[PDB]
């Protein structure tokens, strides 16, 4: 035990969120938060603003696991919801740089998340997106075959993070199968331009998904790219019809 175990009985659950292990709303010394039940030592070492908090753990069965709550739940089910009709390329440029915000000080405490996607990303109040949750089509052959996870295949995986993003939240590949995907990848196939996405956006995608690992770009420069979009790279966009 260390000083992220709290007593079981400081916790008082509310509404279940979901299951697969459990995840509870509640409350916290009579502060709201997130319970996930049944570790997480990466969460200890990692404190960022576009990261999912640690705020506790409970060490004994049934083990507790208490966070910040973010209280939109995945970006997935925020893009296919209500809300991705109003969404703009300015909304979703704006999280996608949270996320690598996020993802550059994982790269700076030299840490990989080797599961980065959508369903993992958490949203909450004014789009706040925090990276959370520590796959074939979301990940880089040199880890699908290899295994050789690394930011590189984080960077891969961001990269396709931007195509659910400019989607809306479709599935990567459309119609291809995870083994057509394989096969298609390895031959040199990347998905095109998404629609009403400008190339410039494109291109960096195509960038994140180029062959060698070490000529992708960082989330350091991802980052800077994103915030800097619409004065550096567009800015002559005009709001088309979904974008
Ligand atoms: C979508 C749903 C599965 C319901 N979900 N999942 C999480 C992650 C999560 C939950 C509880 C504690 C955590 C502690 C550290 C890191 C993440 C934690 C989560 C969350 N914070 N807030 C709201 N919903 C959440």
């Amino acid at each position: 035990k260390d000083a992220w175990e709290i007593p079981r009985e400081s916790l008082r659950l509310e509404v279940k969120l979901g299951q697969g292990g459990e995840v509870w709303m509640g409350t916290w010394n009579g502060t709201r938060v997130a319970i996930k039940t049944l570790e997480a030592q990466v969460m200890k070492k990692l404190r960022h603003e576009k990261l999912v908090q640690l705020y506790a753990v409970v060490s004994e069965e049934p083990i507790y696991i208490v966070g910040e709550y973010m209280s939109k739940g995945s970006l997935l089910d925020f893009l296919k919801g209500e809300m991705g009709k109003y969404l703009r390329l300015p909304q979703l440029v704006d999280m996608a740089a949270q996320i690598a915000s996020g993802m550059a000080y994982v790269e700076r405490m030299n840490y990989v998340h080797r599961d980065l996607r959508a369903a993992n990303i958490l949203v909450g109040e004014n789009l706040v997106c925090k990276v959370a949750d520590f796959p074939i089509k979301w990940t880089a052959p040199e880890a699908a075959l290899y295994g050789r996870f690394t930011i590189k295949s984080d960077v891969w995986s961001f990269g396709i993070l931007l195509t659910e993003l400019t989607t809306k939240g479709r599935v990567p590949y459309p119609g291809m199968v995870n083994r057509e995907v394989l096969d298609q990848v390895e031959r040199g196939y990347r998905m095109p331009c998404p629609p009403e996405c400008p190339e410039s956006l494109h291109d960096l995608m195509c960038q994140c998904w180029r062959k060698d690992p070490e000529e992708r770009p960082t989330f350091e420069y991802l980052q800077a790219f994103l915030e800097d979009y619409f004065t550096s790279t567009e800015p002559q966009y005009q709001p088309g019809e979904n974008l």
